[PDB]
């Protein structure tokens, strides 16, 4: 049974993109993969932010991620600061890592610019410490987004040169190939994904929007000038149609064939009005169980105890391997 | 509570004279005044690529090399960098509050890249980071470190103030404690250049461990100046050979440089590399005789390893959770 690893920005503010696609797709392997959700807010301190809210942050994360089904008794969840072997192997993967693999992340140049003003060395030498993050569980599968494709090929890179010179101690990962299939784009900009990491926010929907402000957004998603204002599948013609629809299908499980005769005779405004009331019943849900997590503190330090307490029991056998491969003395227990 | 002095060394190469007077001498000279904890940083030795059982072996023959020098370990905290993650831990923090840029102005970074181009990693970039965590974790007042090691120590006040300015007192701001003599010992052959460990040219270098035959040969070869008349007087600029084997000389016997000055009127070069010699050869084999001892003992080498990594990580975790606190990182459930 395969061993898959994600880190979880405890920052990003989760649309229904994220839970609809990657999240659903994943809470529903928990039985078929050994999976590790992993909140990573070592490599959030990467970029300056509000002591405070990254705690309160991490904390949202967890919550947020046990609603949408992560379930800590089948995966593994837990906070990357909790197991020091993340930043030990990070440490030590610095020192089989060249220079200039980290210089040319694309990653890196692009941050450079949006934090010009903080190129620090934690944003440069980001990729060794997710190469720890993974290596350290024996991962064999990666799901990666397009900006992380560059970060996972590193880690191979580095499992297969420190496996050279030292034997098999890590397993190489391989990104995880198939998308979900949920079509989920950007209100206003249908022809882009509707992406967690947009500055202009009234391009997605929160996973915590209140039904109030997602008419507001859905109201103003952009659609067709097509006379008459026919509800009908074209990716090219009618996209913004064509979003709500699948934005639709994807809440209800209605096909697109389905839909069309649903809406046959139905106006542009009443398909927003059934994609609003679709998503924020779905998103009335997914808040309570947030809730009723995220207030229930003693339930979510024993989460990030029970996880992190499973996260080392693997992470420190890997490192073990590593320090006596690399030709550290042993630590006298 | 004492002031704190703390430093490190790495199990690379063969330590040399150069070592003790600019960092080992100062750091036994200091057990009684002030709060001591001496590590041996085996993860900046991976920095550069080593055999893998040599860097173990490098490890305990360090250790005992301390213990030769009279490092105690009852009155010092004596221990293995790899021993306590939370330099690691801190070096990660750290990473995030030092500038790209602090990092590629440091000389060490472009010495050691033009010396191992074909090796130019991340940890030889970062290298500084960790330097500074293995310095900040212990609230250490003061760092006795030979003068290569001054700029690794000035971007730690750097990070040190940085990071006290958004979070408070976390840190104590270190200060250096540099030796006036003997901070950059000088190559034997070659006295503009300073004595390295990893010199290819070995007539250049003292080892601790060395034979002290061959060193005796190699301190009757260094050069010295052409003044003539020949004069046994301290100039590190103009006199440079003969100003590097008094600094030598002071180190093994403690007199002043002017007590040299006054003992050697009259007295010309042969003379003198002639003293040295016979002064080095004399610490050197006290030195290696009391290095055997410790070091063909490993579970006692092993106690002290042990002893040192707890009381070094009683310390560590206690700065370490301050730092979590402050940059905003839940603490880990207990
Ligand atoms: N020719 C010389 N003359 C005088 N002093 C010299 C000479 N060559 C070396 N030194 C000093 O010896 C110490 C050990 O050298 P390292 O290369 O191990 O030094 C190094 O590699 C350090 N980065 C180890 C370290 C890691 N973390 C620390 C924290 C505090 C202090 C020191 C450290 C050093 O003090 C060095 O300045
Ligand atoms: O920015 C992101 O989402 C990446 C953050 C991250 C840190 N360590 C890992 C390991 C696997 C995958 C990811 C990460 S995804």
């Amino acid at each position: 049974k395969p061993i898959v690893f994600s880190g979880a920005q405890p920052s990003g503010e989760l649309t229904i993109g994220n839970y609809m696609g990657a999240l659903r797709q994943w809470v529903n392997m928990q039985d078929d993969y050994h999976c590790i959700y992993c909140i990573v807010d070592q490599h959030a301190i990467t970029v300056r932010q509000d002591a405070q809210k990254l705690r309160k942050a991490t904390l949202d994360t967890l919550a947020l991620y046990l609603a949408c089904g992560i379930d800590p008794e089948k995966s593994t969840i837990f906070v990357q600061s909790h197991v020091p072997e993340h930043a030990q192997l990070g440490w030590a993967l610095n020192c089989y890592t060249y220079f200039g693999e980290l210089s040319r992340m694309t990653q890196f140049k692009d941050k450079s610019a949006r934090y010009a003003e903080n190129i620090n060395a934690g944003l440069f030498d980001y990729p060794v410490l997710m190469a720890a993050d993974i290596l350290l569980y024996q991962t064999n599968l990666v799901p990666v987004g397009e900006d992380q494709k560059q970060h996972l090929e590193l880690s191979r890179d580095i499992a297969q040169r420190f496996n050279a010179l030292y034997g098999e101690i890590f397993k190489v990962p391989e990104p995880f190939i198939p998308k979900s299939g949920a079509r989920v784009m950007s209100l206003l900009e249908p022809t882009k994904k509707m992406s967690k990491s947009d500055d202009n926010r009234n391009n997605v929907i929160g996973l915590l929007e209140d039904p109030k402000s997602v008419v507001k957004k859905i109201k103003r998603a952009v659609t067709d000038s097509d006379e008459p204002p026919v509800v009908r599948y074209d990716v090219q013609n009618k996209a913004g149609v064509s979003n709500l629809l699948d934005i639709l299908s994807a809440v209800t499980g209605q096909s697109i064939p389905e839909l069309e005769k649903q809406f046959e005779g139905k106006m542009y405004g009443h398909l927003k009005g059934e994609v609003a009331d679709a998503v924020s019943g779905m998103l009335t849900e997914l808040q309570e169980r947030y809730h009723r997590f995220r207030n229930d503190e003693a339930f979510l330090q024993q989460v990030m105890k029970d996880g992190a307490e499973k996260a080392s029991a693997h992470a420190s056998r890997t490192l073990k391997a590593v320090y006596e491969a690399i030709g550290f003395v042993a630590k006298p227990h």
